[PDB]
């Protein structure tokens, strides 16, 4: 293991909404498979329906369009039409309240799913333990 093992309440039973502590947004899947945030609540790409593959390991999947959250070989963010290695995150409890979400792929660089202030993801690389831009709140749809 490169990570702790503190994981957060709740379940998978219903589909949430990952709003993001940095600037306020909600993380979404865009049909065309780019990834970003929004502050709308009435977006239809924002409804998020998360699974346990394994203890604290998830799939992300839009509920609207069936797209996997993935993170590429360079750190990007995208929406996967089948599930593969680059959808799978290590869900864990931060700070004592939020949800991170790691990529399990690049579990070794501490590569996180992460929005800043102004609605756009953050580059794996550019995330680390310690920002606001990965930490997220599940609410409900």
């Amino acid at each position: 293991h490169h990570h702790h093992f503190n994981l957060p309440p709740g379940n998978y039973k219903k589909p949430k909404l990952l709003y993001c502590s940095n600037g306020g947004h909600f993380l979404r899947i865009n049909p065309d498979g780019t990834v970003d945030g929004t502050r709308d609540r009435s977006d239809q790409h924002i409804q998020l329906q998360l699974s346990a593959e394994s203890v604290g390991e998830v799939y992300i999947k839009s509920t609207e369009t069936g797209q996997y959250l993935a993170m590429d070989t360079d750190g990007l963010l995208y929406g996967s039409q089948t599930p593969n290695e680059e959808c799978l995150f290590l869900e864990r409890l931060e700070e004592n309240h939020y949800n991170t979400y790691i990529s399990k792929k690049h579990a070794e660089k501490n590569w996180f799913v992460g929005l800043k202030k102004n609605g756009s993801c953050k580059r794996g690389p550019r995330t680390h333990y310690g920002q606001k831009a990965i930490l997220f709140l599940p609410l409900p749809v």
